[PDB]
RNA sequence: AGAAAUCCGUCUUUCAUUGACGGAACAGAGCAA
DNA sequence: GCCGCTTTCT
DNA sequence: GCTCTGTTGAAAGCGGC
């Protein structure tokens, strides 16, 4: 069909005094109505029966537990706002058996036995339903009749069956003329029988169209009047009559649709308790308005049904946990362990975890919530806009036009403005380009704003320049006549608003037509994050003459590889925000020198000299952000054991280190080193507070006390937390953008990554890509492969398993204890799982470099101090075998930057001969990316 | 319909009134250290 | 034709 | 910060301006 995504915009409304009063009054009215609907629907759902759940689950192609579905609606935890019939924790099972008329199964019994959070209490909603029948003044069975009708019309969400939308309002409380269900049902059954037994199934639809028209006794131009009475959205039959008489015919689909229609319209909607319900609602909320009652019902109904479903699934999950508890419960080895064979002990560990988890589990209470309300057709259309344009200042106002309820009770529409530079740039500004047309005016969708000149004078407040600049750019795009017009064919836009006046603007758009299972010409790719939180991508193409992959079942071709990178320029100098590690050691001499000045005068409490570790830090000549991380750790050490006066002196030092010249608050990229430096600095302040207040086990320190002692430093605590939040969000968005633009520049249509082994950043990037890719008709899949770091591309599972260890390149000089340590470990590693490959890499290293006498020496060696070969013998031999004392040597280390690939699967790879085997020196991150691209899970 | 407004953010010993750039969002509940 | 209302829609 | 379960309606006619 047609695939569709959603972009959205967010801002805050700016009403004048009177319209703000009206808006607040209207939102409060809707919130009170939603609360009433929550309390009411709680009882309504408590009134359901096993018959209703049986009807709403009958066609569900996997069997459902009806008793549990009745439970999660009859008894639920609630806040004391909705608590009306408190039931004790121990009469849940008894009174459920009373209601249902049978023994409660184990799933429901687990649902009742689970803990509930503090301030949440169990509510018996069936007793509430009985009191609802009393308060309405109607019989219990009459309201049950209307409840069955409502659940059959999909006016309510019953277990697996979703609700129509807010159509309950129109169906039950509506004032217009309803359909004529008898005619629809009769025509539908007649055509169903006339189609179920045919002598010849056609290949087109014209014969079936004529059959339908003959049965209903109408023409192609009168069927809507005859069948639907010219009322409502077009039916399936109406769209079937309307279509071309040459299209393929799908008998099974039409039969299924007719059966659905017959099941839905078998019984009419003759009510019993309609008018009492309407009077109840109108007396309790407001006079009848379809939109307002719809909003109240939507809020309440969603809040209830999400918890109903969640608790249903939670009971079954808890039952499985309970069963797996009572399987590993060997009960004497358990007691010995808590006071000897292999898997009994491991199962006992699983048992401890499981029992702890089972004990702690809380059930999900039903809370009304704090969602906003949506106005339909609220934004004034861009071509309908009222623009007080100026020759040097465009009108940056977007106007809503919302109905508000006045204190008299009458509704009236009003205009309320708001500002969003993004919504103005992408959609709402008046475009005039003669030719150009794009969905959204933003670089990822193909449009770049013109850059600014010395002819553009931006003279505004300082806190507006970033906004003003964009306006200037947009205005320039109009002056040159190059601002594209939005091709979204927008007819109406809704707006969601909360009690704080925040507005959310959703925009839905078609992204293209759905894909079809990787034909020839379709390019795909993969990405992977390495150990240092850096991502790499590898592109591939399906080709005609090429190399076959058993997993994919087609011929594939490597295109290129690369690293995911987001570059910002600064007076011509480029910076990769995702990886920039700061200045080089000979560039921040003054910063390090001031730090040395401070650190010389102090000690660490065993006493040391505290300048000792500082010089240790400087030994390796690290870059600025690595230096800053380690020096934050140093300051944290220097704080651990000091006095109040000493702390004051230290505090003067901390404030400079954080706030001045290179501190994390002024300098720092989006790299892992900066993100860890921020955490280290926060730890500095946390230790300062722990020492100043002299905390202990039995001395808690509430943040109230921390702010009371030092407000100006708790300020930095929140400020650094905010910096961390913003940095991480920016980093995830930039990674997703970089990958998406890499795909766009290359006609990539499929991405493969890791997800649904979970980093915070890997998980976040996977979710962000899953969000962004559909917007460009790019298909994302998720492979949970764990061996991607060692698989050999185009060889692993083509047709058989093939892994190789990961290698590293070292010049002859920098060979030391860390080399022979890995050599001896991997040679000794014969069980590590990924240790066979590293052993075999060590042996290949020995065979290639002709050092087999040293393997006999090294099998015992690599000790802490004594039974080692000296750490220059191997230097001398390898130089003697290469002829130079600075020469690249390949060593199989765990986590190296080099992989030995069979095929050229990384950009810039070169071929060499290792152990009399030809091989390509590839970038191991690119190899992992390629392995991810070629996985089929 | 009311001349104002950074929609939310990032980089740089460079902090910029022509520096270069990034982003579907929201609610509740549960969980994990 | 615009606006606000109704209804049904698989 | 994880997930979990959801939302941000679609499509037609009618009658009064």
């Amino acid at each position: 069909s047609m695939s569709s995504a959603i972009k959205s915009y967010k801002s805050v409304l700016r009403p004048n005094e009177r319209k703000n009063q009206l808006l607040k009054s209207t939102i409060q009215c809707l919130e009170d109505g939603s609360a009433f609907f929550f309390k009411m629907l709680q009882g309504l759902f408590g009134g359901i029966t096993p018959e209703i759940v049986r009807f709403s689950t009958e066609q569900e192609k996997q069997q459902q537990d009806i008793a549990l579905w009745c439970a999660v609606n009859w008894f639920r935890p609630v806040s004391q706002d909705s608590l009306t019939h408190t039931i004790a924790s121990d009469n849940l099972v008894e009174k459920f058996e009373e209601y249902y008329g049978g023994t409660a199964s184990d799933a429901i019994k687990q649902y009742f036995s689970a803990s509930i959070g503090e301030s949440y209490y169990w509510n018996d909603c069936r007793q509430q339903y009985y009191d609802l029948c009393r308060e309405l003044g109607v019989e219990v069975s009459d309201l049950t009749h209307d409840l069955e009708i409502l659940c059959r019309e999909k006016c309510l969400a019953v277990a697996t069956e979703s609700n129509q939308n807010n159509s309950i309002i129109s169906v039950l409380f509506g004032t217009g003329e309803k359909e004529d269900r008898s005619v629809k049902l009769r025509i539908t059954k007649k055509i169903l029988e006339a189609i179920s037994n045919l002598k010849e199934i056609p290949k087109n639809v014209a014969p079936i169209q004529e059959i339908i028209l003959n049965v209903a006794k109408a023409t192609k131009e009168t069927f809507r009047q005859v069948y639907a009475g010219n009322l409502g959205a077009p039916s399936t039959l109406e769209k079937f009559i309307a279509k071309d008489g040459q299209k393929e015919f799908d008998l099974k689909k039409l039969q299924t649709d007719l059966k659905k229609v017959i099941r839905g319209k078998s019984k009419e909607r003759d009510w019993c308790c309609q008018e009492e319900l309407r009077s109840y609602v109108e007396q309790n909320t407001i006079q009848y308005d379809l939109w307002a009652w719809g909003e109240m019902f939507n809020k309440a109904h969603t809040a209830l049904k999400i918890k109903s479903t969640r608790n249903y699934n939670f009971a079954k999950q808890r039952l499985e946990q309970f069963k797996e508890i009572q399987s590993l419960n060997n009960l004497l080895v358990v007691k010995k362990l808590n006071d000897c064979s292999a898997q009994d002990i491991l199962a006992a560990a699983k048992y401890n975890q499981q029992l702890d988890r089972y004990k702690s589990q809380k059930a999900n209470p039903s809370v009304l919530g704090n969602q906003g309300f949506t106005w339909t057709n609220a934004v004034i259309l861009p071509e309908k806009a009222q623009r007080n344009d100026r020759p040097n200042s465009l009108d940056l106002r977007i106007w809503l036009y919302l109905k508000l309820r006045h204190p008299d009770g009458r509704w009236k529409k009003h205009h309320i403005p708001f500002y969003d530079t993004r919504f103005f740039q992408e959609i709402y500004a008046a475009g005039n380009s003669p030719v150009d047309t794009c969905q959204f005016r933003t670089p990822r969708f193909g449009y770049h704003l013109p850059k600014l000149t010395d002819q553009t004078a931006i003279r505004v407040n300082k806190k507006h320049v970033k906004a003003a600049k964009t306006e200037a750019r947009i205005r320039l795009a109009i002056q040159q006549g190059t601002l594209p017009v939005s091709n979204l064919k927008i007819t109406e836009i809704s707006a969601t608003i909360n009690s704080k006046g925040q507005v959310r603007i959703p925009v839905k758009f078609d992204v293209g037509r759905q894909k079809g299972t990787l034909q020839i010409g379709d390019r795909f790719c993969g990405y992977d994050q390495n150990q240092t939180a850096s991502h790499a991508y590898s592109l591939w193409e399906v080709v005609k003459e090429g190399q076959y992959h058993k997993e994919l079942g087609c011929f594939v071709r490597f295109i290129s590889s690369g690293d995911i990178v987001s570059i910002t320029e600064n007076r011509g100098n480029q910076f990769d925000q995702l990886s920039y590690e700061g200045l080089a050691y000979p560039q921040y001499a003054d910063w390090r020198k001031k730090a040395s000045k401070f650190v010389s005068l102090w000690q660490i409490t065993v006493t040391v000299e505290a300048k000792e570790k500082f010089d240790a830090i400087c030994k390796y000549q690290p870059r600025l952000y690595k230096f800053n991380k380690e020096y934050a750790y140093l300051l944290r050490d220097i704080v651990r054991g000091k006095s109040l006066v000493e702390l004051q002196q230290i505090r003067q030092e901390i404030f400079r280190f954080i706030e001045q010249d290179c501190g994390v608050t002024r300098l720092g990229s989006l790299s892992l080193s900066t993100l860890e430096t921020v955490k280290a600095v926060k730890g500095i302040i946390y230790s300062y507070f722990s020492t100043a207040l002299n905390a202990s086990k039995n001395n808690p320190i509430s943040d109230e006390q921390r702010k009371e002692f030092d407000p100006e430093l708790f300020a930095l605590l929140e400020k650094l937390e905010l910096i961390r939040t913003r940095k991480k969000k920016q980093k995830v968005e930039r990674i997703a953008n970089s990958l998406i633009q890499t795909c766009l520049e290359n006609n990539i249509k499929f991405i493969r990554g890791a997800g649904d082994s979970m980093d915070w950043l890997a998980r976040g990037v996977f979710n962000k890509i899953r969000q962004l890719a559909p917007m460009h008709n790019i298909t994302l899949f998720g492979c949970g492969s764990l061996y991607t770091s060692h698989q050999d591309p185009l060889v692993h599972r083509n047709p058989d398993k093939a892994m190789k260890c990961r290698w590293a390149a070292i010049p002859v000089k920098d060979i030391g204890d860390w080399v022979l340590r890995k050599l001896s470990q991997n040679l000794r590693a014969k069980n590590i799982g990924t240790g066979e490959y590293y052993h075999q890499g060590v042996k290949e290293f020995l065979s290639h470099y002709e050092l087999q006498d040293l393997e006999e020496e090294l099998l015992k060696w690599r000790s802490d101090r004594k039974s080692n070969i000296p750490c220059w013998v191997l230097q001398n031999r390898l130089a003697e075998k290469l002829g130079n004392k600075e020469a690249v040597v390949y060593i199989p280390v765990r986590g190296g930057r080099i992989y030995f690939a069979t095929h050229k699967v990384a950009t810039g790879a070169v071929s060499i001969v290792f152990d009399q085997k030809q091989v390509w020196v590839c970038n191991a991150d690119h190899v992992a990316a390629a392995n991810i691209a070629l996985t089929v899970k």
